[PDB]
């Protein structure tokens, strides 16, 4: 069958798309939804085959029958031996970053502050974020709990988009895709290091790859990491350099889906594609690099290695984890087992 059609979020992600897929001499071609979620659409519906998803989506896109492929894997410390396609994957680590000159913002004066979202929906953005603080505060009223946020793909007329600034002219005010000034891993922390938001929920790696010179990103060029903090769940607050003792939680990695009478070509497909374009491919630097897009996470995230297998041929609740699977679950019993679509 031999012919992928990748899903692209929103038009920028297009913009990549159509490259990769000129350089791949139409071995992969694209289709453009304004969300995710159309795209997971698209997929069941059989014009698309595949898209990378955070775990927060996997979880949407595996009850309607959709299957994890492969994972991105990052460069580890630890598991050096091994190549980087079989390698398990270790994770990413959700944190809660603040203002250092914020003195006394701690987890338990969240109250009524202002909140950067990466998007509804997400694993280190939303879900674990909102997950603790409708447990500890017995309450689905998690839509009143920050003043205002931004929350890219909630009512653009509530408090949870009042922080969102929309695109270049001020249109699409919270889509959750990345024409949304504040949306996703990189959004979020520019809402926080705007001071547009009082704390912003994204993952360890996103503060040391927007500071000290890691980024030349206008926003970010001057951010120094000494000025940020983690908030832990103690009550506590510590150096960026802490994230290993200082995290809401550990997440899956973000891994490409597929409908599962399509996994295997889509697969086959895929390592030959990061053969040619992934990280040290034989047209990356030369031609066209993948997993790289300026800081701004198209298609996958810019720290990718590789795609990796993933090996124990799991299901969705097994790549996710039940840790993961039951937050998810008593998180949506707020807001009964069906496909959304
Ligand atoms: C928010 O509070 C939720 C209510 O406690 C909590 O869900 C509960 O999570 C624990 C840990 O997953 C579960 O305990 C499980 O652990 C053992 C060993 O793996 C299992 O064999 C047990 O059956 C059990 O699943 C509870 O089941 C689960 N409780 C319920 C009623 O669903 C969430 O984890 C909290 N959310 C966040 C983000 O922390
Ligand atoms: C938090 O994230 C950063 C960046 O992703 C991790 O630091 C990297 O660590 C790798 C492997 O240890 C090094 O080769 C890189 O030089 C680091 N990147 C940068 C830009 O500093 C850091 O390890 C993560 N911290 C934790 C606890 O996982
Ligand atoms: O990888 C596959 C294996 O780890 C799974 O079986 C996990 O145990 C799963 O998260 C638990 O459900
Ligand atoms: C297109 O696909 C064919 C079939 O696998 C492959 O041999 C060819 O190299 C591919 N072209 C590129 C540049 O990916
Ligand atoms: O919490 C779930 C996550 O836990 C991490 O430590 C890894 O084990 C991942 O495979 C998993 O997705
Ligand atoms: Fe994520
Ligand atoms: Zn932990
Ligand atoms: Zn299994």
């Amino acid at each position: 069958y031999t012919r992928v059609v990748w899903c692209a979020v929103g038009p920028e992600e297009q913009k990549k798309c159509q490259q990769w897929s000129q350089q791949s001499g139409q071995n992969v071609t694209c289709a453009t939804a304004s969300t995710t979620d159309d795209c997971i659409v698209l997929v069941l519906k059989g014009e698309a085959d595949a898209l990378n998803l955070d775990g927060g989506y996997i979880y949407t896109a595996g009850k309607c029958g959709l299957v994890p492929v492969l994972a991105e894997n990052r460069k580890s410390s630890k598991h050096s031996s091994l190549d980087c396609v079989l390698r398990p994957t270790e994770g990413y680590l959700a944190v809660a970053v603040v203002k250092k000159a914020n003195e006394g913002l701690t987890w338990n004066s969240l109250k009524d502050k202002k909140s950067c979202h990466t998007a509804v929906d997400r694993t280190a953005g939303w879900n674990i974020p909102m997950g603790l603080i409708v447990n500890q505060t017995g309450s689905c009223a998690f839509d009143e709990f920050f003043s205002q946020s931004c929350a890219p793909g909630a009512d653009p007329k509530s408090r949870l988009c009042a922080l969102c600034a929309g695109d270049d002219q001020g249109l699409d005010k919270c889509v959750p895709n990345s024409k949304e000034k504040y949306y996703g891993y990189t959004g979020a922390f520019r809402c926080l290091a705007e001071d547009v938001g009082d704390v912003a929920f994204v993952k360890n790696d996103t503060v040391w790859e927007n500071t000290n010179g890691e980024s030349t990103a206008d926003w970010a060029k001057n951010l120094k990491r000494e000025d940020f903090r983690l908030l832990c769940l103690d009550g506590t607050r510590k150096p960026v350099t802490e994230a290993q003792s200082c995290h809401l939680a550990v997440a899956p990695n973000h891994a490409v889906v597929s409908r599962s009478d399509r996994a295997a070509h889509v697969e086959q497909v895929l390592l030959h594609q990061q053969a040619l374009f992934g990280k040290n491919g034989k047209n990356c630097p030369d031609k066209f690099c993948l997993f790289k897009s300026e800081t701004k996470n198209l298609l996958f995230n810019d720290n990718t290695e590789c795609l990796a297998k993933l090996g124990g041929r799991p299901t969705y609740e097994e790549y996710l984890g039940t840790e993961y699977v039951t937050a998810i679950a008593n998180l949506k019993k707020c807001s009964l087992e069906a496909c959304a679509f």
